């Protein structure tokens, strides 16, 4: 039962810019998504300072990267606070737009795309390497929902009936661009993550398939 929503115009403008740009350093998306994951875990830990039972839906705090090469998909999972249906709509598509236009103005002047996180919109850097994204999220106060965008003017939010029901947190499922499948490889993922993983407080887990 998917509902369709319109992006704020400025968010559409930013996504079109990023999904089309020939910017050289596409690997920065991993730092930005890991940073957002870490912030989401910070939030649930902080909420749990005064309400420890909020952690019980998923007591392990982790960031997990799962390449799914047959589907040409990269998943970035956190056990952070998660987003409700209302938050997915609000935070990702229909307002979220203040740092958005300031960052585009900075880009026009020559700022590097790598500054995107300092404008608070690093999430949209995923479009450097992905044509489409599903954000699968479970907040303690709502059911699990799927937000899906292909960088158009519209996105959908759907009650999740197809993915694993996670305890708590968010999966960013990246449908990788055909020319960006290097980020599905263990060696490449490790190289990139180690450039900025030193001070991430939570374990960054790489799901690797070993043939016995």
């Amino acid at each position: 039962s998917s509902e369709t929503f319109e992006f704020q115009a400025e968010i559409t403008q930013l996504m079109s810019l990023i999904i089309n740009t020939v910017y050289s350093n596409k690997e920065i998306f991993l730092r930005e998504l890991i940073s957002n994951a870490s912030d989401a875990i910070d939030k649930i830990r902080y909420q749990a300072l005064s309400d420890p039972k909020q952690l019980e839906t998923e007591p392990e705090l982790f960031i997990r990267i799962t390449p799914r090469p047959e589907e040409k998909v990269l998943e970035i999972r956190d056990s952070g606070i998660g987003m409700t249906k209302a938050e997915l709509i609000n935070n990702l598509g229909t307002i979220a737009k203040s740092g958005t236009k300031a960052f585009m103005e900075a880009l026009s002047a020559g700022a590097d795309v790598s500054m995107i996180g300092q404008f608070g919109v690093g999430f949209y850097s995923l479009f450097l390497v992905a044509d489409r994204v599903q954000v699968i999220s479970k907040n303690n106060d709502d059911e699990q929902y799927i937000w899906e965008s292909n960088a158009g003017g519209s996105f959908t939010v759907t009650l999740d009936t197809v993915n694993e029901k996670i305890g708590r947190g968010t999966i960013l499922r990246l449908f990788m661009k055909e020319d960006q499948l290097e980020y599905l490889e263990e060696k490449r993922i490790k190289e990139v993550v180690k450039k900025h993983s030193e001070f991430v407080a939570y374990p960054i887990q790489l799901m690797v398939t070993k043939e016995v």
